[PDB]
């Protein structure tokens, strides 16, 4: 028996514990419009720091999920979170073919044991994958 899941791409940007989407934890899932301070980490990632109680925690967020509104003197930048997700044509979640899925994108996927949820795009000829943490299942 095959099954289908109705999913909605979350209204958040992904502040991960590493500059990678695969095998990373969310330090923050900042609602769209959240104001943050960040530093450029590499060509595609920003980094910054939050407080988990008494502990400083470093996080990484993809360049397209942070709209830079001003640059500070000290090299850091002020940005507003631009919430969106990705699906990839590979289970590395790193380059290849990927689609920017707008916040609130409604999709249908299938139960995935390995946590790479399939999205068939009609207009493309192929399967893309989205990790669990980028969407909600409507109950
Ligand atoms: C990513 C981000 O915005 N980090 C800031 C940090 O830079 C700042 O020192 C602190 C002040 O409370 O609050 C955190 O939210
Ligand atoms: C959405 C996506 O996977 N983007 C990746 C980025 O994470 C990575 O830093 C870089 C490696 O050079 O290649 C980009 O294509």
């Amino acid at each position: 028996m095959m099954e289908n899941i109705n999913i909605v791409i979350k209204d958040v940007g992904y502040f991960q514990d590493k500059p990678q989407f695969l095998n990373s934890k969310s330090v923050r899932q900042w609602k769209h419009g959240t104001k943050v301070k960040l530093t450029k980490h590499n060509s595609h990632w920003y980094t910054g720091v939050v407080k988990d109680g008494n502990k400083s925690v470093r996080g990484y967020i993809y360049h397209s999920m942070a709209k830079v509104t001003s640059k500070n003197s000290d090299g850091s930048v002020n940005a507003t979170i631009n919430a969106h997700a990705f699906c990839w044509d590979n289970k590395k979640l790193n380059g290849g073919d990927f689609i920017n899925l707008k916040r609130g994108f409604k999709g249908i996927t299938h139960p995935a044991s390995d946590g790479f949820y399939p999205l068939y795009f009609a207009s493309r000829k192929k399967t893309f994958y989205i990790p669990r943490y980028m969407f909600d299942i409507k109950k």
